[PDB]
Protein backbone atom coordinates (compact mmCIF):
# COMPACT_ATOMS: atom_id res chain seq x y z
CA UNK A 1 0.00 0.00 0.00
CA UNK A 2 0.81 3.65 -0.95
CA UNK A 3 1.87 6.07 1.60
CA UNK A 4 1.24 9.90 0.86
CA UNK A 5 4.17 12.01 0.14
CA UNK A 6 5.58 13.80 3.32
CA UNK A 7 4.06 11.63 6.03
CA UNK A 8 7.61 10.43 7.45
CA UNK A 9 5.34 8.12 10.05
CA UNK A 10 3.93 6.40 7.32
CA UNK A 11 6.82 5.33 5.81
CA UNK A 12 9.06 3.78 8.75
CA UNK A 13 6.05 0.99 9.08
CA UNK A 14 6.00 0.25 5.44
CA UNK A 15 9.59 -0.13 6.10
CA UNK A 16 9.55 -1.74 8.98
CA UNK A 17 6.84 -4.03 7.46
CA UNK A 18 9.03 -4.33 4.59
CA UNK A 19 12.25 -5.60 6.77
CA UNK A 20 9.88 -7.34 8.64
CA UNK A 21 7.85 -9.86 5.98
CA UNK A 22 11.06 -9.92 3.70
CA UNK A 23 14.11 -10.32 6.65
CA UNK A 24 14.38 -14.41 5.94
CA UNK A 25 15.32 -13.65 2.35
CA UNK A 26 13.68 -14.00 -1.39
CA UNK A 27 16.64 -14.37 -3.71
CA UNK A 28 14.71 -14.29 -6.64
CA UNK A 29 14.17 -10.39 -5.79
CA UNK A 30 18.06 -10.25 -4.45
CA UNK A 31 16.48 -9.19 -1.40
CA UNK A 32 18.98 -10.74 1.15
CA UNK A 33 18.21 -12.66 4.95
CA UNK A 34 18.52 -10.53 7.18
CA UNK A 35 17.50 -12.27 10.54
CA UNK A 36 19.09 -14.28 11.10
CA UNK A 37 22.39 -12.32 9.02
CA UNK A 38 25.33 -14.15 8.50
CA UNK A 39 28.91 -12.30 8.58
CA UNK A 40 31.82 -14.34 7.05
CA UNK A 41 34.10 -12.71 8.78
CA UNK A 42 34.41 -8.82 9.89
CA UNK A 43 37.85 -7.88 11.28
CA UNK A 44 38.15 -4.99 13.52
CA UNK A 45 41.21 -2.81 14.57
CA UNK A 46 41.85 -1.96 18.22
CA UNK A 47 41.34 1.75 18.21
CA UNK A 48 43.45 2.52 21.36
CA UNK A 49 46.51 0.38 19.20
CA UNK A 50 46.22 -0.55 15.95
CA UNK A 51 48.49 -3.33 16.81
CA UNK A 52 45.66 -5.48 18.06
CA UNK A 53 42.95 -7.08 15.87
CA UNK A 54 39.41 -8.52 16.54
CA UNK A 55 38.94 -11.31 13.85
CA UNK A 56 35.23 -12.33 13.76
CA UNK A 57 34.33 -15.22 11.35
CA UNK A 58 30.53 -16.48 11.04
CA UNK A 59 28.99 -14.30 13.05
CA UNK A 60 25.39 -15.24 13.32
CA UNK A 61 23.14 -11.86 14.48
CA UNK A 62 19.12 -12.11 14.99
CA UNK A 63 17.12 -8.88 16.39
CA UNK A 64 17.12 -7.37 12.41
CA UNK A 65 13.42 -8.42 11.82
CA UNK A 66 12.03 -6.67 14.67
CA UNK A 67 14.05 -2.96 14.58
CA UNK A 68 12.40 0.49 14.79
CA UNK A 69 12.71 2.47 12.27
CA UNK A 70 11.96 6.03 14.94
CA UNK A 71 13.21 8.54 12.37
CA UNK A 72 12.60 9.01 8.65
CA UNK A 73 13.18 12.18 6.39
CA UNK A 74 13.13 12.49 3.02
CA UNK A 75 14.25 15.48 1.29
CA UNK A 76 12.91 16.04 -2.24
CA UNK A 77 14.98 18.91 -3.89
CA UNK A 78 18.45 17.31 -2.38
CA UNK A 79 16.97 14.01 -2.81
CA UNK A 80 18.62 11.95 -0.02
CA UNK A 81 17.31 9.72 2.65
CA UNK A 82 18.16 10.05 6.94
CA UNK A 83 16.81 7.32 9.03
CA UNK A 84 17.50 6.19 12.42
CA UNK A 85 16.79 2.87 13.74
CA UNK A 86 17.12 0.78 16.77
CA UNK A 87 17.89 -3.26 16.56
CA UNK A 88 18.29 -5.32 19.94
CA UNK A 89 21.20 -7.45 18.49
CA UNK A 90 21.67 -11.03 19.33
CA UNK A 91 25.04 -11.30 18.31
CA UNK A 92 27.03 -15.04 17.99
CA UNK A 93 30.50 -15.95 15.95
CA UNK A 94 33.75 -17.02 16.31
CA UNK A 95 36.32 -14.76 17.76
CA UNK A 96 40.10 -14.34 17.16
CA UNK A 97 42.09 -11.64 19.55
CA UNK A 98 45.35 -11.25 17.64
CA UNK A 99 47.89 -9.64 19.27
CA UNK A 100 50.19 -9.02 16.61
CA UNK A 101 53.15 -7.49 18.45
CA UNK A 102 53.45 -10.32 20.79
CA UNK A 103 53.16 -12.76 17.93
CA UNK A 104 50.12 -14.40 19.52
CA UNK A 105 46.38 -14.94 19.16
CA UNK A 106 43.79 -16.23 21.77
CA UNK A 107 40.44 -18.20 20.48
CA UNK A 108 36.69 -18.72 21.12
CA UNK A 109 33.21 -17.94 21.15
CA UNK A 110 31.70 -14.22 21.62
CA UNK A 111 28.36 -13.54 22.22
CA UNK A 112 26.79 -10.27 22.58
CA UNK A 113 23.65 -8.48 23.56
CA UNK A 114 22.94 -4.48 22.79
CA UNK A 115 20.73 -2.57 21.79
CA UNK A 116 22.14 -0.22 18.65
CA UNK A 117 20.83 2.94 17.67
CA UNK A 118 22.44 4.29 14.16
CA UNK A 119 21.69 6.44 11.35
CA UNK A 120 21.53 5.67 7.30
CA UNK A 121 22.04 8.77 4.88
CA UNK A 122 21.85 8.28 1.05
CA UNK A 123 20.72 10.02 -1.30
CA UNK A 124 18.75 8.38 -4.48
CA UNK A 125 17.38 9.09 -8.09
CA UNK A 126 14.68 8.54 -10.36
CA UNK A 127 15.38 6.36 -13.13
CA UNK A 128 13.67 4.48 -16.27
CA UNK A 129 13.20 0.89 -16.72
CA UNK A 130 13.03 -0.61 -20.50
CA UNK A 131 9.82 0.17 -20.59
CA UNK A 132 9.70 3.45 -19.50
CA UNK A 133 8.48 3.36 -15.98
CA UNK A 134 10.53 5.66 -12.78
CA UNK A 135 11.91 3.69 -10.12
CA UNK A 136 13.96 4.84 -7.42
CA UNK A 137 17.26 3.85 -7.38
CA UNK A 138 19.11 4.41 -4.07
CA UNK A 139 22.98 5.32 -3.73
CA UNK A 140 25.64 3.66 -1.22
CA UNK A 141 24.72 5.08 1.78
CA UNK A 142 27.13 5.68 5.20
CA UNK A 143 26.16 4.58 8.20
CA UNK A 144 26.74 6.48 11.80
CA UNK A 145 26.82 4.32 14.76
CA UNK A 146 25.08 6.45 17.59
CA UNK A 147 25.32 4.31 20.07
CA UNK A 148 25.08 0.73 21.37
CA UNK A 149 23.65 1.13 24.86
CA UNK A 150 25.50 -0.99 27.68
CA UNK A 151 26.01 -4.40 25.85
CA UNK A 152 26.29 -8.02 27.49
CA UNK A 153 29.31 -9.80 26.16
CA UNK A 154 30.75 -13.27 26.93
CA UNK A 155 33.57 -14.90 25.97
CA UNK A 156 33.63 -19.06 25.99
CA UNK A 157 35.24 -19.55 28.67
CA UNK A 158 37.92 -21.13 27.60
CA UNK A 159 38.84 -17.88 26.28
CA UNK A 160 38.24 -16.09 28.85
CA UNK A 161 40.08 -18.73 30.48
CA UNK A 162 43.29 -18.36 27.98
CA UNK A 163 43.24 -14.81 28.58
CA UNK A 164 43.18 -14.79 32.23
CA UNK A 165 46.13 -16.79 32.32
CA UNK A 166 48.25 -14.45 30.00
CA UNK A 167 47.64 -11.46 31.73
CA UNK A 168 47.76 -12.83 35.17
CA UNK A 169 39.57 1.50 27.32
CA UNK A 170 41.24 0.48 25.44
CA UNK A 171 38.61 -1.93 26.71
CA UNK A 172 35.97 -0.09 26.79
CA UNK A 173 36.38 1.69 23.53
CA UNK A 174 37.39 -1.73 22.20
CA UNK A 175 34.10 -3.66 22.80
CA UNK A 176 32.52 -0.37 21.70
CA UNK A 177 34.26 -0.82 17.67
CA UNK A 178 33.48 -4.02 17.59
CA UNK A 179 29.63 -3.63 18.25
CA UNK A 180 30.03 -0.71 15.93
CA UNK A 181 31.95 -2.34 13.05
CA UNK A 182 29.34 -5.09 13.15
CA UNK A 183 26.37 -2.94 13.52
CA UNK A 184 27.97 -1.59 10.43
CA UNK A 185 27.84 -4.88 8.51
CA UNK A 186 24.31 -5.31 9.52
CA UNK A 187 22.55 -2.06 7.86
CA UNK A 188 24.96 -2.55 4.80
CA UNK A 189 22.51 -5.30 5.01
CA UNK A 190 19.42 -3.68 5.73
CA UNK A 191 19.83 -0.91 3.24
CA UNK A 192 21.07 -3.41 0.30
CA UNK A 193 17.41 -4.74 0.75
CA UNK A 194 15.70 -1.41 0.88
CA UNK A 195 17.81 -0.87 -2.35
CA UNK A 196 16.73 -4.23 -3.93
CA UNK A 197 12.91 -3.16 -3.36
CA UNK A 198 13.81 -0.12 -5.45
CA UNK A 199 13.87 -1.99 -8.14
CA UNK A 200 11.46 -4.13 -8.07
CA UNK A 201 8.57 -1.65 -7.71
CA UNK A 202 7.80 1.63 -9.40
CA UNK A 203 8.58 4.74 -7.88
CA UNK A 204 4.53 5.49 -8.48
CA UNK A 205 4.38 2.52 -6.07
CA UNK A 206 5.43 3.81 -3.18
CA UNK A 207 3.55 6.85 -2.82
CA UNK A 208 -0.10 7.94 -4.12
ZN1 LIG B 1 22.26 -7.56 -4.22
ZN1 LIG C 1 8.36 1.07 15.18
ZN1 LIG D 1 18.17 -8.32 24.15
ZN1 LIG E 1 10.30 -1.62 -13.58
Amino acid sequence: KPCKLGDMQCLSSATEQFLEKTSKGIPQYDIWPIDPLVVTSLDVIAPSDAGIVIRFKNLNITGLKNQQISDFQMDTKAKTVLLKTKADLHIVGDIVIELTEQSKSFTGLYTADTNVIGAVRYGYNLKNDDNGVQHFEVQPETFTCESIGEPKITLSSDLSSALEKDSGEPLKTLRQAAICKIAEACYISVVHNIRASAKILPASSFFE
